[PDB]
């Protein structure tokens, strides 16, 4: 395989085209991941989450990491790793064109994890992408 | 609104001999870092395969690492492990010489995939959990 790192454009389209990542935060030097889906818009990916741990980690420590990768040909691949900083968006006016919109795009998705009765309570947040690199494998 | 459950730790291992490829995170300072990785599940371990550089690095100044593996369900379905792990280095010693050359049966093809010391380690599963999303 010819390894290669990836433009700083070519990252953003890996981020651009796709919808889940890998997050992953720490506490006291533990590190904690689990898959999310994304939207993509202005160096930000865009997520909803229930309440619960990776939201208690984030809180108190805002350093992510965020992995994102896609297919190409044969056995190829393209992958990008962010580092970054969670930023919780509260249910206020000023966020609320932004949570409609991110809200509209993950709605069919967050169907997809949100656990069912037996974007309210919802935690709306984004990472802010600060560092990106990228890799492809041809 | 999916049905969603916790996995007993047995569902777990299951996850994990049946899957390849996890995301390993490692820290340093406070700041996470999350790559690929393929991996051989065996006993109290995943077991893997690395060139030197920066995972290595990290994990060598603090052992502490997370390993996140998923499969598909039935429709939009799914089952999700997360390993809290501890990095251990494994030297070219006879005593894991059947851990590495099984470990390489395993992933020899794989690493085809991704591409002059190997480097060869195992995590320590400390904790084990899962999540299982039926629709
Ligand atoms: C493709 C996909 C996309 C997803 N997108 C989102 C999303 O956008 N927003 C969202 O909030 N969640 C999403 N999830 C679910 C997410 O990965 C977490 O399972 C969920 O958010 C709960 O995490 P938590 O930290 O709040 O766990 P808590 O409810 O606080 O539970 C903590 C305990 O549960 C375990 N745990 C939590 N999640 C997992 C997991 N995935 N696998 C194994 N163990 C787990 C932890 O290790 C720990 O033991 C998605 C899952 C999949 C597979
Ligand atoms: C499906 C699959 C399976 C893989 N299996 C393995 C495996 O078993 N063993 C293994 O060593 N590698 C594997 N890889 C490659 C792995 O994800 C790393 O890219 C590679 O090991 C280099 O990591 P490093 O920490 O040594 O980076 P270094 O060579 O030390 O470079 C660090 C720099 O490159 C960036 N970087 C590193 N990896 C990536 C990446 N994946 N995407 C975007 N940026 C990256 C970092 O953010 C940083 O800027 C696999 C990749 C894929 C897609
Ligand atoms: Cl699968």
């Amino acid at each position: 395989m010819l390894v290669r790192t990836l433009s700083a454009l070519e990252c953003t389209k890996v981020l651009t085209a796709n919808r889940v990542g890998r997050l992953a935060c720490a506490k006291d030097g533990q590190p904690y991941v689990v898959p999310l889906y994304y939207a993509y818009s202005d160096a930000h990916l865009y997520a909803f989450s229930m309440p619960g741990k990776k939201i208690e980690w984030m809180r108190a420590n805002p350093r992510v990491s965020v992995q994102v990768d896609e297919h190409g040909q044969g056995r190829g691949w393209k992958s990008v790793v962010v580092d970054g900083r969670y930023e919780e968006l509260p249910d206020l006016i000023g966020h609320k064109l932004q949570r409609d919109h991110a809200w509209s795009v993950l709605s069919k998705h967050t169907d997809w994890w949100e656990p069912g009765a037996l974007s309210a309570p919802h935690v709306f947040f984004r990472i802010l992408i600060e560092q990106v690199s990228g890799r492809e494998a041809s």
